[PDB]
DNA sequence: AAGTTGGGATTGT
DNA sequence: GGTTAGGGTGAA
DNA sequence: AAGTTGGGATTGT
DNA sequence: GGTTAGGGTGAA
DNA sequence: AAGTTGGGATTGT
DNA sequence: GGTTAGGGTGAA
DNA sequence: AAGTTGGGATTGT
DNA sequence: GGTTAGGGTGAA
């Protein structure tokens, strides 16, 4: 529901920042890597989050960039890996070096990492390949949590991803923007003529 | 609880925004029908919302409009349908689409719609008709919500809407408002007079 | 956790106010009563709130006093009373009409509430009535929620509170507070003269 | 999630206070002690908050220090020990009151205290000394929360803190930085080579 | 060294 | 809360 | 009119 | 979710 | 005085 | 919600 | 083509 | 979490 924190860095006791937005003082969970970005205390701050809610809890996981905030959402979405693991994991190696591991198999890396011994390590490294690459190395090449999270327009991924937000199959979604072929489009305008065809 | 948002209009991924209130910045979930609308990323917004809790999650629902809200909070009662399908629904085809299609028993617009096969499409159509009209096919002739949410006047809608929320059952509290026929006092003056003679 | 709201009313659909504190309009559920007594729209509101959070939903209750939130707050302890009960029951009735009827055991009112038959209106009028009365009559006698909530000082009163919150029983409050006899101090001297006595 | 509070006080009503944040008043649950350091109302006052959800309910827990809150935080670890308890706790003795009595092992002070009778009492005693004293005696010596919750380097506390925040077991965690060896680091420095190393 | 018996633990239910 | 991994210790 | 058999419903668990 | 009241309807 | 039988209650599940 | 403490009352 | 056997899935509990 | 729909695939 929080989609993002913009405020003065109140405290740092890491991994959690103390942002304060208002006069509200927001504790936020971010990985060391990220962390280490962080502007000085007393500057300001904005930090993509993921929010989660528990039954007997509910914190706020931050990072620099959205890309990073996805990769985190991918990670865990992954078995046997939740919000501490993900933290644990980019705390050690970079949204890089991650990726980096994952697309070279590096899976001595991984299993080092506390909580993560071979059988989550290689459960990452293959849930997770196929995603990435349409990153081609960088994490940063444009749309990258389009591609993360949905190589052809920016717009159709995104207007792929929307379709499958409303129920539609990936392969479907995909197809169906696809047969509209208009790559130079509003993603807006792709998901719209797609759904009119659809119905 | 939250019932509006009015900020800046952060991102944009559809069918998401990211509304910067102050200083933070809340997703919401908005049927892409509506989401067309949404001004320039930059530029402020005010989107109405429906609140909801889970014990596991608990995301924003907008819309553009009251009536748009009122529609889809109606829709979300209908059984078999919720937040998502309501999405869904309003992404292919808009409030206005929807009224008419209800109205005119277009069933097979309903069907093609992804996760709503004849079962529930039938079930919106009935559920749904009823409620309508008074609406007389336009979505937005005054007190559109009043209409669906409780053709006599403004005031009494509301009051008979009130009374509803107190406990009297919807005969009673028509029955009871129309008693005192004074379709041009405050909804809260009738809520007044009317309790008044019932106790 | 949310004890009181201060914005602009933005809309009024009784029995729910939207107000806007900043950028975030907030649903407050007010009891008729109450609701009569809010200023126009576009004028700023403050209004106390009692904050319910359940696993599938979480609303906010206003009142223009104090007070009034008080009685509602015993009102939703009584047996058989929740939210909803004592909104209708504070929008038949004042919390003065309500303080009269309990302590003029004025039941047959009570009973003509929708959802509010003999058993609960006898249980209200019994389990209220002590409580009430220091009141004497009038719900606007000075300390009006200390009273309910807790005619000796305000400052023991207050005190023989925290001293209750705290764990210690009512009688051993009371008698405990007393035995410093010091009605001229603050409550917060008496509840820290008390405890450096108890232990 | 929240972590701090900085806003008007707007009432007293110990032990909570109603401080307002911009336009919305949260309810804080303070200990007497810490209470009676709270500036006058209509002051601003900052205070270290504990949030505490549950699926009934959500409450707000403040306190003028951070080694405050800390130490509170360590109580409600403590078996048969919660919120109350320690909210109870911390009203009738003061943090250094409570240092002082678990390493002067003061058993008869805690046991009168309402609802901690010699069992919890002793637990109290017992789990918390070894955490003190790095203290010696005094609650405000430099990083006392380090090293309530964590005498060797400031940095290197705050390093073993995050190291177990990640998943390493306080033994690694601690042998691991001192591997490292360079109290004057800065603590980001020395989770970064750690991890470096352990990986 | 390689498999096993267990306590601990976020994860998933 | 039960369950699956984690990664520790003991066995062969 | 007085008690009873039931569907509905917030409340309480 | 089960349970207690509410207050409707039918019985006597 | 010392142990026991119970109602009450946050705590822990 | 069940369970463990708390601390009250009654027993010996 | 029409009914059936199943995996998937929000919905409802 | 169990359950009802959804809509896929296979059968006749």
């Amino acid at each position: 529901m929080i989609g993002r924190l913009r405020g003065i860095i109140i405290e740092k006791q890491p991994p959690l920042v103390l942002i304060e937005v208002g006069g509200v003082g927001y504790e936020v969970h971010m990985p060391m890597t990220c962390f280490y970005e962080l502007p000085e205390a007393g500057q300001e701050a904005i930090v993509f989050t993921h929010f989660v809610v528990r039954e007997d809890a509910q914190l706020l996981y931050g990072f620099n960039n959205k890309q990073e905030r996805t990769l985190f959402k991918e990670l865990i979405k992954t078995n046997g890996v939740g919000p501490k693991l993900a933290l644990a994991i980019l705390s050690g190696m970079s949204a890089q070096q991650f990726v980096n591991a994952v697309e070279r198999e590096e899976v001595g890396a991984l299993v080092k990492l506390p909580g993560i011994g071979k059988k989550t390590a290689e459960r990452l490294i293959v849930e997770m390949k196929d995603r990435f690459k349409g990153l081609h190395g960088d994490l940063f090449t444009p749309a990258a949590d389009l591609v993360l999270t949905s190589a052809t327009d920016d717009a159709e991924q995104e207007a792929v991803a929307a379709l499958v937000a409303l129920g539609y199959k990936p392969q479907e979604a995909s197809r169906m923007v696809s047969k509209i072929a208009r790559p130079d489009a509003s993603s807006e305008t792709l998901i719209r003529e797609a759904l009119r065809a659809a119905l």
